């Protein structure tokens, strides 16, 4: 189930950062000509790929799991950290590659085609191919597109969306993230926000798990925190992994402000206990618009300036000011709304509409 099967296969090149519409197509007509296709990611230390966060082990795991249930195509890596162009390295990234060949197939007597896209890659290749009972072959195919299509994506990651492959589109997702009081227009400014432009939201957890677990905000103690923490991880993941997910999503509330309802409200020797927790997530979170609403539920509603000054005061601990953007109108926008629909467009990319 985890070799290769047929007795003739190909074998087919790729940085894959990230994989896309155009690989996958040359994959399937790949996979039709021969029994089995052996796919081989290839990366060094800080490649391309690597500098935007898809280092080599990142993207040999996320093709692992976009090809999961593919009986005949096997993703296998190609760690490149050896002697640059004026190599016997050619030698040497030769038998590299061929041990990737010799464990991830059976059969031996096997009939072998690679599909290079690169000229000087075919002529070093077919310099070395070892005596073992195969007789590899070497077919050219056109990267011209290929690799030009990936260039763009990494550009512009929402221009391309739907060609590139779901695995990868989590990591590209532009992430808006609203926060503020119980001056819950959020709830309503997130919907309307994410509706204008058909992209998806989250809620807010803490609404959810008062009432399915039916307690007031006085109530809630430090294990309840800790569970409104992932349970708003959770949702918020859940949305940017969503496959409606359409290059852009809105996230209704963050472990920050979790956090800051948490700070307040809730015992000094308690709160410490929850920081490692806290970290751990807030790490683990990627935004790029902040939205804050400004001082305009029972317990949280009534101190609005207190949460708002200690919700800054976190958000520069976590050095996110750069992405904050304030939702004021006095003494700029005509609405809320109209502040931040623009700001959208700002901080992702995105046409809107004119009144
Ligand atoms: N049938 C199934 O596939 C199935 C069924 C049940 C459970 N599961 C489990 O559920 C999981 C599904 O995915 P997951 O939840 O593990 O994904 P995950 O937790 O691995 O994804 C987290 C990543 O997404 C980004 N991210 C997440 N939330 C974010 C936010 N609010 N803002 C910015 N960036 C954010 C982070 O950068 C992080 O690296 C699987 O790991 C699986 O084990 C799967």
């Amino acid at each position: 189930k985890s070799k290769l099967s047929g007795k003739n296969i190909g074998i087919y090149f790729g940085t894959f950062a990230p994989l896309h519409t155009g690989h996958q197509q040359q994959i399937y007509k790949c996979a039709s000509l021969n029994d089995g296709v052996l796919l081989v990611v290839s990366g060094y230390d800080n490649d391309r790929g690597a500098q935007i966060g898809l280092p080599l082990e990142k993207r040999f795991r996320y093709l692992r799991e976009a090809f999961n249930d593919e009986e005949n195509i096997k993703v296998s890596m190609l760690n490149e950290n050896d002697l640059p162009e004026m190599p016997n390295g050619w030698d040497e990234w030769a038998n590299r590659l061929f041990e990737l060949i010799h464990h991830n197939t059976l059969e031996n007597d096997l009939s072998v085609t690679f599909y290079v896209g690169e000229l000087e890659y075919a002529a070093e290749l077919k310099k070395r191919f070892p005596a073992d009972g195969n007789q590899y072959a070497v077919e050219i195919a056109d990267r011209h597109d290929i690799s030009l299509s990936a260039t763009q994506i990494r550009e512009n990651p929402q221009e391309h969306w739907t060609h590139i492959n779901r695995v990868f589109r989590r990591h590209f997702s532009k992430v808006v993230t609203v926060m503020g009081s119980a001056s819950t227009g959020k709830t309503t400014l997130v919907r309307r926000l994410a509706r204008s432009i058909n992209a998806p939201f989250s809620e807010e957890y803490a609404r959810e798990y008062e009432e399915a677990f039916n307690i007031d905000d006085d109530e809630l103690k430090m294990d309840d925190y800790a569970r409104m923490i992932t349970g708003q991880y959770d949702a918020n993941s859940r949305e940017v992994n969503s496959p409606a997910n359409q290059g852009i999503v809105f996230l209704d509330t963050d472990a920050i402000v979790t956090r800051v309802y948490a700070k307040l409200y809730l015992p000094k020797e308690d709160f410490e206990q929850l920081e490692p927790l806290f970290r751990k997530t807030i790490a683990d979170e990627r935004m790029d618009l902040i939205l804050v609403i400004p001082p305009i539920h029972m317990e949280w509603e009534e101190s609005r300036h207190e949460f708002h000054e200690e919700l800054m005061r976190q958000l520069a601990e976590f050095g996110l000011l750069d992405k904050v953007v304030i939702l004021d109108d006095e003494g700029g926008y005509l609405t809320r709304y109209h502040h931040a629909i623009d700001a959208v467009h700002e901080y992702t990319g995105v046409k809107i509409e004119r009144l």
